[PDB]
């Protein structure tokens, strides 16, 4: 019993972090086989940042002016290229450590673990969603981009999202492996404004699931409601919109507990016009949307 | 910027975990050297439990009962004793992924990291602090027990706990690595009713000076207080006596954000005593106290 906002084990991902070098800037490569992937912002001066041309500063780059660190040994360079927003190092030796893995572009409110590292060194791992607005509420000094986020299935690492830049607003923005950044957001030093950051409704009723589960019953009511009803009352609360899709994920946590997904939905519907009245929800003080339906399936059932 | 609760990178960890099985009972052992380290209780039925005679059990049991699993290759047991409540399983081959590694004892207030693992497999990792009543509140399900609690500093992993028991109220109770309690619980499923979950006063006002560096003041007030009038605060709210030491711990926070300890105590004690009034600090609604003053300067400077 318990429940832990949990990260993935980190070791398969700490096997794969490089120190890249491109002249005074550092920051962290991901090594997977024999190509290494970094912010393609690696190239860059901080005053490059207000408005660069990669194309432009990219020309004047050579294999030999990336330099790439695996723990204390360097790595030879042999190929670069650039793909949207990230650099592919070619290096001339396969990464030994390398486990099965894959490059998957995740939705809004699917959660990932992030290993942070300095200078291709881990310091911590830490469990995000990606939020309905694209950003990441991270945790990320300087030297931290190049740091990635990623699911574990049994043995395969499907890699979702490296660090790119701190918006003015003190949150996250970053892409896919291939390069592509969530959201409308550029590798550029300028006013970029993320939207509404909407709470993930299907994620805290999954978490109100796993409440249940783990023996916190006091916000269970004797109500229900529908869809559209509900919705009604998410929208005024700038809860995302729950579809017959999330009914559907949650299904197995409805069984598992008894308790129909509409009936838990007018039982978040009460704590969003009522709130906690200074209770408190397996140890929140907020209603928690960090946590996917999979999540809560995964630690309620002890997946290895 | 950004605030995470961050555990350490679990790899180093993850190299020294392993199945044990003594007839029905299997859980997680730590494989260090050329020793298994694992709870004593891999030696009961479910029956046992309720008032093990662990001495008389064991008599009955022969290194060849004690079956070690690391991956899917079984290692040789060539010797076991009891040690407090862990069994020590010698066996014939050093791990060779055993880190630099230390077994310390810590104090209530402290945080480390934890590994959930089932029959020897890592599930996930999480962080936490020994509460002052020596409870945790992990996230643990049948088969977690032998699971380990960890700091790392640098390279060297100092081992503080391993899981044994659940408690009828769902907190956990576990031993250091030399097989000692923390607090006055027993490896016997009976009645165990802990003390008093007071809040580690230090750990919450680190977090409020984390919070400070990340741009999160609206709760800095115009007062100050003293110790002694905190404290009166403190014990009407089951927070913990805040001490001249713990001041000085904070002393480096302190300087670096120029808010005196005691007027960061101020804030804390209108915090307790107006509440938030529907604000958040960090993302949270309530007062964090899973953070050392060591953690905030660790993720605030970005120590690997
Ligand atoms: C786009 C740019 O500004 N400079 C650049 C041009 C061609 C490049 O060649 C290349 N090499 C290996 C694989 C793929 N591509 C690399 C870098
Ligand atoms: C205490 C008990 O009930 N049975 C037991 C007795 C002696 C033991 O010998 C031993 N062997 C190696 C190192 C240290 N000790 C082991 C187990």
């Amino acid at each position: 019993s318990g429940f832990r906002k949990m990260a993935f084990p980190s070791g398969k991902v700490e096997g794969c972090m490089v120190q890249v070098t491109c002249g005074t800037t550092t920051l962290n490569g991901l090594w997977l086989d024999d190509v290494v992937y970094c912010p393609r912002h690696v190239i860059c001066t901080s005053e490059d940042m207000l408005n660069p041309n990669y194309e432009d500063l990219l020309i004047r780059k050579s294999n030999h002016n990336f330099l790439v660190q695996a723990g204390n040994v360097q790595l030879r360079v042999i190929g670069h290229s650039m793909q949207n927003c990230v650099l592919k190092l070619k290096v001339d030796t396969a990464n030994p450590k390398t486990p099965k893995y894959k490059f998957v572009r995740i939705q809004p409110g699917q959660t990932f673990s992030v290993l942070a590292c300095y200078n291709g060194s881990p310091s911590g791992v830490y469990q995000c969603a990606m939020r309905p607005n694209f950003t990441i509420k991270g945790s990320f000094l300087n030297g931290s981009c190049g740091s990635v986020g990623f699911n574990i299935d049994y043995d395969c690492v499907s890699f979702c999202y490296m660090h790119h830049m701190e918006l003015p607003t003190g949150v996250h923005a970053g892409t896919d492996l291939e390069g592509n950044f969530y959201g409308p957001f550029v590798d550029r030093q300028t006013a970029q404004a993320a939207g509404t950051d909407t709470t993930i409704t299907v994620n805290v009723l999954a978490w109100l699931y796993a409440a249940v589960i783990n023996g916190d019953r006091w916000f269970l009511n004797r109500f229900t409601t529908t869809l559209n009803d509900f919705n009604l009352v998410a929208m005024k609360y700038n809860y995302e919109p729950l579809t017959q899709d999330h009914v559907d994920i949650l299904g197995p946590l409805s069984a598992q507990t008894g308790i129909a997904v509409l009936d838990m939905c007018a039982s978040l519907k009460e704590l969003l016009q009522n709130g906690m009245n200074g209770r408190t929800i397996l140890g929140s003080a907020l209603l928690e949307d960090e946590f996917t339906p999979f999540d809560v399936v995964r630690q309620c059932s002890g997946v290895t």
